[PDB]
């Protein structure tokens, strides 16, 4: 049983990850399985990135994703930041068919001002970006997912559909 | 005046979304409805519609339908206004460029496999469908919607989601 997390910045994403770590699952975070590959090879990290899918093919990050799993049993598995469906099918074709996408939305200006108030920031800046994530596909993830969670409100509203979601899955 | 913009993929349930809204008294635009009239004026004979829908685009960019939906609704024409089915980031702009900056994105989610499940009562045909439809771009204007409303329940469960939002939006 596995789950891919995807989301755009700032969606808060990260905090379902963290609900399924406490619920004992397996969280292997995306950009940390690239920053341990760039460590290695790299400079800045989406330009490593991108050499990655140029050479190996748009999968390559799911590939090294189950390189970091290894050969184990795992009641639940979470990767945390998925960002095309060339990404979702090499998992599946890895993990087998209990495999479920779970996007986190937030509208894009919920998501901005989390970002900018966190300790560029220019707006323009922040839409180019979202813009950077959907040309590599994120759009594409969301829209075939098997559960969207809305995180628009309270921390304890976003926890309870996390909660809800999770028992649907497992 | 308001613009609330439906998007959402084949088999989502958006039509349904757009009938609770015409119901309730909203002047409700049908995107593909507005395709077809210009079908009749300038498609080739026996042209499929959806590649009638791309040549469109390759000759008047890619926010036509957006341009030809608000010429539908004249000049004249002050009112709240729903346009159901859009495709792409360039269409939201072309509807902000024209009528201004109330214009809210609702999306219809439902996972792919209900969707098709729905349709059904040929598999490769659809999973091909849903492949031109987010190549015009339908997923990134998904995960720009302010509001993403999941199908995936019944019927009432489905009604109350989209009452809820309507009465944000209004
Ligand atoms: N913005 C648009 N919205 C809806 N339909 C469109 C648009 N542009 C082209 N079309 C054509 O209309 C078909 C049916 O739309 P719908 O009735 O919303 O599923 C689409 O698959 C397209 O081929």
């Amino acid at each position: 049983k596995v789950i891919l997390i995807t989301g755009m910045p700032g969606s808060g994403k990260s905090e379902f990850a963290k609900l399924l770590k406490e619920r004992g699952a397996k969280v292997i975070v995306m950009s940390d399985v690239v920053r341990k590959r760039y460590s290695i090879e790299a400079e800045r990290l989406m330009d490593f990135a991108k050499r990655l899918r140029e050479i190996y093919g748009d999968g390559v990050v799911a590939r090294l994703c189950v390189e970091e799993l290894g050969t184990s049993n795992h009641d639940l598995v979470v990767f945390d930041g998925v960002r095309s469906l060339a990404e979702v099918e090499e998992f599946k074709r890895l993990l087998g068919d209990s495999v479920y996408i779970v996007a986190v939305h937030s509208p894009p200006k919920i998501r901005y001002k989390r970002m900018i108030e966190r300790l560029s920031k220019e707006i323009s800046e922040l839409i180019r970006r979202d813009r950077e994530e959907l040309k590599l596909g994120i759009g594409e993830v969301i829209a075939m997912a098997d559960y969207i969670i809305t995180n628009d409100s309270n921390y304890e509203e976003f926890k309870r559909r996390c909660e809800e979601v999770t028992d649907r899955v497992l």
